């Protein structure tokens, strides 16, 4: 349909839009044939009226199609194309172990990530700590890496869902941001644009989730599973705990060091392991690489214990121009911070609360993050040996270990870490790491 | 308040905006500090949530204030400053007789009109038929004319409610046009900007009204009376019949000829007279120049019968550079069309329906209107001796008399006039000329 101002009228009156109408409107945003006012108007209408399932699907596919949509039919891969998605999280290094693990199990992960623009962190920034890691390989090479190794973590090709670039911009200045149908469409957009067979969204829950209330997180996860499956991608979602840093480290290089240690069995944070393992079985069942949670967990664990998990990670790194011996000699390659010093709480007790947001920001303000989204970042700075909720902190139990560039840099950090971790007399109730698996 | 994106959020959540917030937002539109998207977003929210009375008042005053607001305190006029407003209407020449009539009765009408940009017609275009009429006198002169004569009909000073210029533009392309609080605010905007003591809106009703349903017209009129009085201007409104041309003529010069004949008693269309007389008593009671509809109608009629009405009109014209003897010698001054020829209906019967819109457009397409809103208009073309609903049309009763510039120009016109006036076997029910007086 034509006339973007009549498309608005239609929805505004509580009516629903047809595929053709949404496709036309989304493309108009891309080609600049639809004005900012017309975008914000349609957006405000969708906020009030919401969108039905077939409209929700159409919005996501209209956007995914506005740009590029990768195809692996020519690669003649005898295995499912699977990948994972999330809504961000401080210390959520899971993607680094997930890739190898599922690749070692028959999958293929064309993990096209984006550069971390703020707070939450960035998985590509993490990988750029590895001396000579290349996140921008050409398509031919990228496909070469998927076929040969099974996984690759690269940066976006800027041609992925461009209609979403200007759509979010307007929503960002018109108060039409917080709207489930818009959010789900935007989130799946670029991710479905990889040509996935099966997806698995990781909707964080808690004092650091994308959504404010658990009810909202749950609401988003069900809506994502709906549109995703409606897009043809066998998708499932999981509500995961995000009331404290997932891994034992928050930063760039320090997280990459935890990712290799988890793979080589050197060390595995109990919590990080549950969520990482949970996300993989989904990918294994959706990808049809296992049929029972028991068979899936028997598959992933083997790889984790027999080395193949670490190996695929190695081959991935070497294939993306990193060191051929990174897994074994990572200590020699990863940047070590100038001043590594621990921080203890002013008083003793138990960790009751944790502001992951404040923590994520501190790392940003410490160097491990792009402030202006253009300024360079220190890959050595971050947190390690973080204290988990429920842990006691005395004169011998630090809240965390700060890797700063200098005393003043460590000063800000320490105060921040102190101000984000609340202590108590008694340790709080233990919360589940994986709440529920939204599916079917 | 600051942040136009948070002002949006406030209203969007069903909350109400304070004066300061609306004033800030309206000014931001004027100064270009608020984007088109932010305008359309707030607009879409107001469409859903509507506005309370104090918000409705604030929107109108925020806009009236964005530009110029005339003041007559310095003029030391011992009389009320009153004026009339309307929502358009084909053949609504009423403003030309209303001015003198109320001026002759102690009032002062600073009638700042706008150039007719389409269909509905334009009162300024009408007056530009008079050889040498000056609709753009400087403020000093304008005030000189009000003080000396009592009325003046001029064009806008472009400094009247500029925030409304860009507000309507966006609404016009985002489907946020049809919203009572927005419309009332926009309509009173420039009109209150004259510094009125008492106003009287003429909300047309019927097959040519601004609103579609009588219910809607009535809805608008009550909302206008609410915000107007809330602005401090003693306002009333009237629902007037608009299911056929109000006057016996539709055009520029041909309407000016009817306006002088109504004033000199030469000829007065029964219907045009009721509405014209009705509008004046309102102005007389609101202006406190009479206290009973009986005293008002006894006042206006005297002036109409004793000549003073025609005289003030004359003095107005002469004062705005028109002919000193226009009232008496108008026939010598007003442009006479090339081809004056009548049109009869293909069949005989009774006028049952009339598409004033189609009629208004025909005049536009005949020359009496600005198509591109920049192109010149023929002041001689139009309709005269129009047939009223209920009249019989035989071989001796034409539907109207067309004043065209040539046969082909008369051809289009005749077919149009034919296609807009439906005939029947029996004459339809007689409808009221003035439905109801909305007030207090």
């Amino acid at each position: 349909l034509f006339l973007a101002q009549e498309i608005i009228r239609k929805k505004r009156d509580g009516h629903a839009l047809s595929d053709e109408e949404i496709r036309f409107f989304i493309n108009g945003i891309r080609d600049n044939t639809i004005s900012e006012g017309q975008i914000a108007a349609l957006a405000m209408t969708i906020f009030f009226h919401d969108m039905t399932m077939p409209e929700r699907v159409s919005l996501t596919m209209a956007m995914r199609d506005s740009g590029t949509v990768l195809d692996w039919k020519s690669l003649h891969l005898n295995g499912p194309i699977v990948d994972k998605h999330s809504t961000g999280g401080v210390g959520d290094v899971t993607s680094l172990m997930l890739g190898p693990m599922v690749a070692a199990c028959g999958g293929y992960i064309p993990m096209i990530s984006g550069r971390g623009l703020g707070h939450t962190g960035g998985t590509l920034d993490k990988l750029e700590s590895i001396p000579g890691f290349d996140i921008f390989p050409d398509d031919n090479r990228f496909r070469e890496i998927i076929k040969d190794v099974g996984v690759a973590i690269i940066g976006q090709t800027s041609s992925l869902a461009p209609a979403d670039k200007r759509f979010y911009a307007t929503r960002d200045i018109t108060a039409t941001v917080d709207s489930i149908p818009l959010i789900t469409a935007s989130i799946l957009a670029k991710k479905l644009a990889e040509g996935l067979d099966a997806l698995v969204m990781d909707v964080k829950v808690g004092s650091g989730a994308f959504m404010p209330t658990y009810e909202l997180s749950e609401a988003l996860a069900e809506a994502i599973v709906g549109v995703a499956n409606g897009a043809g991608v066998r998708t499932t979602a999981l509500l995961t705990d995000m009331n404290q840093v997932l891994a034992s480290s928050a930063g760039n290089a320090v997280e990459v060091r935890e990712a290799v240690q988890f793979l080589t069995g050197e060390y595995r944070n109990p919590r990080l392991f549950d969520v990482t393992m949970a996300l993989c079985v989904e990918m294994l069942i959706s990808g049809k690489l296992a049929k029972d949670d028991a068979e899936a967990r028997a598959k992933l664990q083997a790889v984790l214990d027999n080395g193949k998990a670490a190996e695929v990670f190695g081959r991935m790194v070497a294939a993306q121009k990193g060191p051929t011996d990174f897994v074994e000699n990572y200590a020699k390659y990863l940047p070590t911070a100038m001043l590594t010093k621990a921080v203890y709480a002013d008083t003793e007790g138990f960790v009751s609360e944790m502001d992951t947001r404040a923590l994520g920001m501190a790392v940003v303000a410490m160097g491990g993050g792009r402030r202006q989204a253009s300024d360079t970042i220190d890959y050595s700075v971050g947190f390690t040996d973080m204290a988990r909720l429920g842990d006691q902190v005395d004169g011998q139990r630090p809240l965390a270990v700060i890797h700063a560039k200098d005393e003043n840099n460590w000063q800000e950090a320490a105060k921040a870490v102190k101000a984000a971790i609340k202590l108590a007399d008694k340790a709080p109730e233990s919360t589940p790491t994986v709440y529920r698996r939204i599916s079917e």
